[PDB]
């Protein structure tokens, strides 16, 4: 009689999507299978016991399913436990880079860049760069007072010069969640750089 869960024992689910943990055991003609949360909270999801497994299927995540999620196999008079972690973020969309209008040589521009809709937002640092030569960098370790989905930006004004032309203008968005690889920690935009003379 063994227990088994996918994944082994964390998930980094997004808020919005369906996602899925599962519970088995090897061994065990007829297992039962329960779950709960370390706090004995709703589970916020729906469980499906089938054969000798069970799906504990989160659709869509909400930040109510950020808890350690404990699966109990029972066989016969034996129980075995095996816990999940789920960690929750949002990250759903590429930075959006704003123009103050068309980029001319010797007049100023106006660069806003917003990421909408995240969290952990004190874990977001926004990159803005021209080429490969970063022009500003803004870390927003102002500590979340709550829990929910929040839109930053940086805003910089520099003035374009001719040799700006054909150069890449980056905002780049990383959030600073340990990784599990498939759900990256950087997001961005680039626009190719049209610069206009001014007769």
């Amino acid at each position: 009689f063994k227990i088994e869960t996918t994944p082994e024992s964390r998930y980094l689910a997004q808020i919005g999507d369906s996602v899925s943990l599962t519970c088995s055991t090897t061994g065990c003609e007829s297992p039962f299978f329960s779950w709960r949360t370390q706090i004995d909270s709703p589970l916020n999801g729906k469980v499906t016991n089938e054969g000798t497994t069970s799906t504990l299927t989160m659709n869509p995540v909400s930040f109510g399913n950020e808890h350690s999620y404990l699966c109990t196999a029972t066989c016969e008079s034996r129980k075995l436990e095996k816990g999940i972690q789920v960690e929750i973020y949002s990250f759903p969309k590429d930075p959006e880079i704003h123009l103050s209008g068309p980029l001319e040589a010797g007049k100023p521009i106006t660069v806003k860049c917003s990421v909408a809709d995240v969290y952990p937002f004190d874990r977001l640092e926004i990159d803005l760069l021209k080429g490969d030569h970063l022009m500003k960098s803004q870390e927003f370790l102002e500590d979340a007072d709550r829990k929910s989905l929040e839109t930053k930006s940086l805003e910089v004004t520099f003035t374009p010069v001719i040799e700006d032309i054909g150069k890449v203008l980056v905002c780049r968005a990383k959030l600073h969640i340990d990784e599990m690889d498939s759900v990256p920690t950087v997001r961005q935009a680039v626009k190719e750089l049209q610069v206009y003379i001014s007769p």
